[PDB]
């Protein structure tokens, strides 16, 4: 196990390919997504690799707390002041694609529900 | 005032009903009265953050705390096929109750975008 881990993740976390980088500390990336659902789409990935949510350890709290302090001060800097959403996806039914933990957030536009 | 001055306060002080999935000393996990998925529920803290963006950095673990919960929640009602979990912020992320929560939701599958 390479530090990242071995999904495509792996390869933004260890900078081998780029990505538009909003922060960075020794926890956590957060980064813009490529295929952008809303005017703001970025994720933020633990650089732990947790394949999914579903295998988290209890002991993965602080960190997955992390993940959504770092998005929400994110959205906040990128001015989403009229309001965003979270979203994390878990195996087939969630749309999961990446087995890398990671935490969405979109804003920009009205988000409409349900949420998928 | 302790859980807040919102409808989930009054469902943490147990003065209304609620469809209670579980409970520790620091959060409820609750069925959603208005279900979007055949398993769609909430885990929120008792402490009374408003929302995700007012959070403080003292409050990462207790956050995280939501989301542990919130899949060994869905373990037990048999999720095991996926899920999503969600947390809406103000007007634009269409908040319903100014209360931090996450909701859950699973048992059918979730589409792309997310709303
Ligand atoms: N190299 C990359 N840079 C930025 N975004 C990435 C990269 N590769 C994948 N992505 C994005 O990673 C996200 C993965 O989330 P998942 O929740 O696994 O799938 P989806 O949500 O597309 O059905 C998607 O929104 C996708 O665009």
């Amino acid at each position: 196990a390479r530090p990242g881990g071995d999904t495509i993740f792996g390869k933004i976390i260890r900078k081998e390919i780029p990505a538009k980088i909003i922060f960075e500390d020794d926890r956590c990336l957060a980064f813009h997504d490529i295929s952008p659902q809303a005017p703001t789409h970025f994720l933020v990935i633990p650089k732990k690799h947790i394949s999914q949510i579903s295998v988290a350890e209890d002991d993965d709290e602080s960190l997955l707390g992390h993940l959504m302090i770092v998005g929400k001060k994110c959205a906040a800097d990128l001015g989403l002041n009229k309001g965003y959403r979270m979203v994390v996806n878990e195996g087939s039914d969630g749309g999961q694609s990446v087995y890398h933990v990671h935490l969405h957030v979109l804003g920009g536009r009205q988000m409409h529900w349900p949420p998928g």
